């Protein structure tokens, strides 16, 4: 079967199942595929979107020890392009309009979130053991 | 190169980019490894270690996503026997005396601990922007 170039992007603050599984899900989209993760910078992330505890460089250095990753562009572009696909070859992007124009290229492939998994549940649950009264 | 059987256990509760360079480390003792991950029982941990914030089954479905990890005994013995090296035919035990018997007998590797990258240790940075007064 022909490898399908598959791209995801995010944050990836605080690496967790939920976003193990994403990327799982990502390279799993074809029977071959090559994922490739773009990781958004420090200063885009904070102006746009919100709070970032780890630096770029620790956000990357963490999913470079995930199975799913083959390959990882860091940082990545905050808005993805067509120049960007055809630069990086992409396929298709899988994500969880703007997104429009990459629907009606045929190269959008949605992902889903996991609810309840992330590293600030687990320290909820942490706390949850002193209780208020 | 001959294949060689690293087994490395702990209970990777909260997984951390530390876990995963110990991992990595474990993984890269020889140049053709098999890395077994053993992963301690819940009642095991908390009898004889101390506090666990995640079950058994979300430690390991986690440690499934890091490249390193080849094989998962989940949960695996608390106390390493020559008798569960013969079992899995274990080559090297890779740990950072009762590690005594394991360094007589040649099959113990040291590997090491990253300060300062842990999972609290984050949340630690996040407390960090509220200040006292």
């Amino acid at each position: 079967s022909k490898n399908v170039v598959i791209y995801a992007d995010g944050v990836y603050d605080m690496l967790h199942l939920g976003h193990m599984k994403q990327l799982e899900q990502a390279k799993k989209l074809f029977e071959n595929t090559t994922l490739i993760v773009g990781v958004t910078s420090d200063n885009e992330t904070k102006l746009f979107k919100g709070q970032v505890v780890q630096t770029l460089e620790e956000r990357t250095e963490t999913l470079k020890h995930i199975r799913w990753v083959d390959e990882i562009i860091s940082p990545c572009p905050w808005v993805v392009t067509p120049e960007f696909l055809e630069k990086y070859k992409i396929d298709y992007v899988a994500h969880d309009d703007i997104y429009a124009w990459l629907k009606r290229a045929g190269k959008f492939k949605a992902t889903q979130r996991t609810e309840g998994v992330s590293t600030t549940d687990l320290i909820v649950r942490i706390l949850k053991n002193y209780e208020d009264y």
